[PDB]
């Protein structure tokens, strides 16, 4: 009800990282969930004020 | 995962009031969270339109 039909703002609930979305599959005695999400990469330093 | 690792929307949950940040801390056991929260103060009545 959270991750597929509509998007998450807790932390760690749909996937690891900033949620997407989230794709339900079929699953004997189950059920599936493929969460799609976001994650940062290379970064580089700066000076702040 | 909520409180710690990120900051919760949630009412409530983490702690009583807007919810700033939260440390954990073990115990025999068990785990013990510390809740750091903000709280408003003296108020005044004003006119509203």
């Amino acid at each position: 009800s959270e991750c597929v039909l509509g998007q998450s703002k807790r932390v760690d609930f749909c996937g690891k990282g900033y949620h997407l979305m989230s794709f339900p599959q079929s699953a004997p005695h189950g059920v599936v969930f493929l969460h799609v999400t976001y994650v940062p990469a290379q970064e580089k330093n700066f000076t702040t004020a």
